[PDB]
């Protein structure tokens, strides 16, 4: 099982833990990046209200405008996950 | 120079061309993914109003909620670019 490394976050500690949990569940269920991303996005829309956006990959870079306290960029093993609400 | 392949788009033809042009300029200037993404995002905020978000990589997958007519996912060579406004 996979090592969580949080790279950048503007998010409550409890929500960061839910993000890691959600992504862990997603990787258990799915192997294709877009399917992993959709699972996480949908779960966060449910738990923490719409509207979330999720990117899953390895090496991608990003520049997004996020809502205060609704942003995380982290790795689970070698898989990078960006999850945020837009500002 | 790089071959443009548009994978998915919900965007005017003129705006798609500007996206390809912007990304071409970005790749001429910068080598690091997050810097490429920031250039494109900033140019689209200027030309087509805030608020855009941009991901640059190779193999990433995504699931985002986009504003009608403000979404493109395309490749320039092997570089994948996602550019959208949130719905």
């Amino acid at each position: 099982d996979r090592k969580a490394v949080i790279k950048n976050a503007d998010m409550s500690e409890e929500m960061q833990q839910d993000a890691v949990d959600c992504a862990t569940q997603a990787l258990e269920k799915y192997n294709i990046e877009k399917d992993i991303a959709a699972y996480i996005k949908k779960e966060f829309d449910k738990k923490y209200n719409p509207t979330w956006h999720c990117i899953v990959g390895r090496n991608f870079g990003s520049y997004v405008t996020h809502e205060t306290r609704h942003f995380i960029y982290f790795y689970l093993g070698q898989v990078a996950i960006l999850l945020f609400k837009s500002g």
